[PDB]
């Protein structure tokens, strides 16, 4: 994307490792939030 981000692949992997059960609660709400934020 910007430069490399290969060495710190864990920094980005984390966003897909511990974000699973974290984003799962948001992916459903945020989706509806976009079309029904209020």
């Amino acid at each position: 994307i910007v430069l490399s981000l290969d060495v710190p692949i864990g920094l980005l992997q984390i966003l897909l490792e511990q974000a699973r059960a974290r984003a799962a609660r948001e992916q459903a709400t945020t989706n509806a939030r976009i079309l029904a934020r209020v």
